[PDB]
């Protein structure tokens, strides 16, 4: 049916809307960090990616785990695509006022992420002690810093570069929303800046393109009809589908944390699948609140087709396959397929 999914969705909203001092603990820590990074040569133009929002939650099950982004406006950037990866880039500068605020991190002509991250970490490490806050150092690149307030509160900090120039060539054929959100909206969205986060593909001074802000924007204005979800008549189940798929992967990832099979999968994989189903189903009538279950099943069916065909194109970079053999091995994909197919056929036990 579509009854139980609603109760999952009610439990999820009640935790989310519940009164907690958590966001206030987070707010004080980040405002203090931002004030200390600003009175420093390299990070004087630092700020929160989305102001007003400190309470950003990636894990839809964990109301105690926060994720924050620190954007840095980098003017006159030159990017070089690393090893034809389409999403991984070197950072160079057009060079006009040569003694630019980030010249101190230049390793030759290429901008060192590691050098920039070390200073960012060193500035934060020295401000935590000054404050109940403690930091942990975790590999990968970004999140750079991870903070722990009290016992349950956890905060991931990601350093990002902001570029107000045109999106790289690898995105040219991406964001295929023309028949859903319109060609007018695509051009507007693509006029918006883009972010680079420190990341590699297994170790160089590379940066991955990030479009968190586009995702947030589309989600808060997701209909073909401009009035979608504003009234009683136009209530769609798009966000509810996204939430249920996110919960599904989070529940399976917890259920199988002892084994390492679902370690490569994340919300990126679940978000990208949903957005591809949004393109496939552009009409609001295809997302009626009465069809929750049928709608959710088409999301689960598409994701299942992606795992099996080993194909999940990045929504912005269509040549980047999230499900490639070098990214995720067949063994890990087949383990996930079987786990979901059992969930589909047993009235999703994880959701109770
Ligand atoms: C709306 C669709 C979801 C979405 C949100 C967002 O914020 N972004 N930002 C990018 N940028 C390129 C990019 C390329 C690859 C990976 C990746 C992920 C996992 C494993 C291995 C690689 C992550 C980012 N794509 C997205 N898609
Ligand atoms: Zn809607």
């Amino acid at each position: 049916g579509a009854s139980k999914l609603r109760a999952v969705l009610e439990k999820l909203k009640l935790s989310r809307d519940d009164i907690s001092t958590a966001a206030g603990m987070v707010k004080g820590v980040v405002d203090h960090l931002l004030l200390r990074l600003k009175c420093d040569s390299a990070f004087r133009g630092v700020g929160l990616l989305n102001t007003g929002s400190y309470y950003e939650h990636v894990k839809i099950s964990a109301p105690n785990e926060f994720d924050v982004m620190f954007k840095l406006e980098v003017p006159r950037i030159q990017l070089e695509e690393y090893s034809n990866t389409r999403a991984y880039y070197f950072v160079k500068f057009k060079r006009n006022p040569k003694e630019n605020p980030l010249s101190q991190f230049l390793e030759g002509e290429i901008l060192s992420a590691s050098k920039m991250l070390s200073k960012f970490r060193k500035i934060i490490k020295e401000e935590i002690n000054d404050i109940d806050v403690i930091m942990k150092r975790k590999r990968g690149g970004s999140p750079a810093v991870t903070l722990l307030i009290s016992e349950k509160i956890s905060v991931d900090i990601t350093l990002a570069l902001e570029s107000k120039s045109s999106w790289p060539a690898s995105t040219q054929e991406g964001l295929r929303i023309q028949n859903w959100l319109s060609a007018k909206v695509r051009k507007q969205l693509r006029l918006k800046p883009f972010y680079l986060v420190p990341k590699h593909a297994k170790q160089e001074e590379t940066w991955r393109l990030s479009f968190s802000h586009i995702e947030k924007e589309i989600l808060n204005n997701h209909g073909k009809s401009k009035t979608c979800c504003e009234n009683k008549e136009e209530k769609c189940c798009r966000k509810d589908c996204l939430k249920l798929m996110k919960y599904l992967l989070e529940q399976l990832k917890e259920r199988f944390k002892d084994k390492k099979h679902l370690d490569k999968f994340s919300s990126y994989h679940v978000k990208t699948a949903f957005f591809h189903v949004c393109t496939q189903n552009p009409q609001d009538s295809q997302w009626d609140r009465k069809d929750l279950g049928l709608c959710f099943d088409n999301c689960v069916t598409y994701f299942l087709q992606c795992l099996r065909t080993e194909k999940l194109e990045n929504y912005f970079i269509p040549e980047f396959n999230l499900f490639s053999s070098n990214l995720i091995d067949k063994r890990s994909k087949e383990f996930l397929t079987k786990q979901i197919e059992y969930e589909r056929n047993n009235e999703f036990p994880v959701f109770d």
